[PDB]
């Protein structure tokens, strides 16, 4: 009986030296992400809407144009909602589908439904169009390195549909896409042909980007079983800072601070956390002041903070994958 699902417990990063850190900092472009990955997503895209369809096509097209061998899958399902039965579609993008282990980055691509108010439309810029754009920019910036994957370990991106409640949060009205996908992965043998391990055993770590894009985010270290990876984010941020590779950034105002949060935050990681998947929840506490208001828009995003986080995230992923 193979002990491969335990490998994630001992997995260590392959740390980048200074010359490599400068290369990564220079290889990501916040302006290109802004124009080509983010702006197209800053539209009304609640589940089942025309914008949901447009967001999904945009995400798939941006992944499809890359050199790395991404395999795209649309996980479409029905769920009861306060408005009756509806259809939802999670987007899953995977490098090396049969590899046993994957580091997984995730966000939700739906936007919360609101009827238009005084000609304003809710586009959830931090929630979570920016996280979506960061995943696409990471795939683009690291494309050459990811092409080399073509430790039986690779990368997977998941864009959840239906994270938001159609009304206000309730156990049954929220997390539609993640509750569905977690159950599906838990009941899917992995790798193909396995007798007793599932796709969830294959998830090394679920890194969920959430509510990112506002000024001065502070991310708490939520879980003891991913604490050592939170510490790696702290170390990466500190070194990129010391090398002068971050913009408008100080250690007093660092993003990854030494501090826990004992409460529960309802989000897409929950259905995975409750089935035993290690999670690194990159959500700030407190939430952006514009949370769930029409002001969660492009104008209120902090460009240099998103740029700094792109650099930190890309370095984390390369180090985790030994690339
Ligand atoms: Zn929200």
């Amino acid at each position: 009986a193979s002990a491969w699902p335990e490998e994630k417990n001992y997995h260590q990063p392959a740390i980048l030296n200074s010359s490599a850190l400068r290369q990564i900092a220079e290889g990501t472009s916040i302006s290109e992400m802004w124009q080509n990955d983010l702006q197209p997503l800053l539209i009304e895209r609640y589940p089942g809407s025309p914008g949901s369809y447009a967001a999904r096509q945009h995400i798939m097209q941006r992944i499809q144009r890359l050199q790395a061998d991404w395999v795209l899958e649309i996980d479409t399902f029905l769920s009861q909602t306060p408005y009756g039965y509806r259809s939802f579609s999670n987007i899953i993008s995977t490098l090396n589908p049969t590899a046993k282990r994957h580091l997984v980055l995730a966000c939700h691509y739906d936007s919360k439904y609101f009827s238009h108010w005084n000609n304003r439309v809710f586009v959830g810029a931090t929630d979570s169009a920016v996280p979506c754009a960061m995943m696409l920019e990471l795939a683009r910036a690291l494309d050459k390195k990811l092409l080399s994957l073509k430790p039986d370990l690779s990368l997977q991106l998941i864009f959840f549909d239906g994270e938001e409640a159609f009304l206000h949060w309730s156990p049954q009205d929220s997390l539609y896409g993640s509750r569905h996908l977690a159950a599906k992965m838990a009941s899917t043998p992995h790798p193909p042909g396995a007798r007793g391990t599932s796709q969830l055993h294959g998830m090394d770590l679920l890194v969920l980007l959430d509510l990112i894009g506002a000024p001065n985010p502070t991310f708490p270290n939520f879980f003891p079983n991913s604490a050592r990876w939170f510490e790696r984010l702290q170390a990466i941020e500190h070194e990129l800072h010391e090398l002068g590779l971050l913009k408008d950034h100080s250690l007093e105002g660092r993003y990854f601070q030494n501090y826990s949060y004992g409460g529960v935050i309802q989000a897409d990681h929950i259905p995975f956390l409750r089935r035993g998947v290690p999670v690194l929840h990159l959500i700030p506490s407190p939430f952006p002041e514009v949370w769930h208001t029409m002001d969660d828009n492009e104008e209120n995003l902090d460009e240099s903070t998103i740029d700094n986080l792109n650099k930190i995230l890309q370095v984390f992923v390369l180090e985790y994958l030994h690339l």
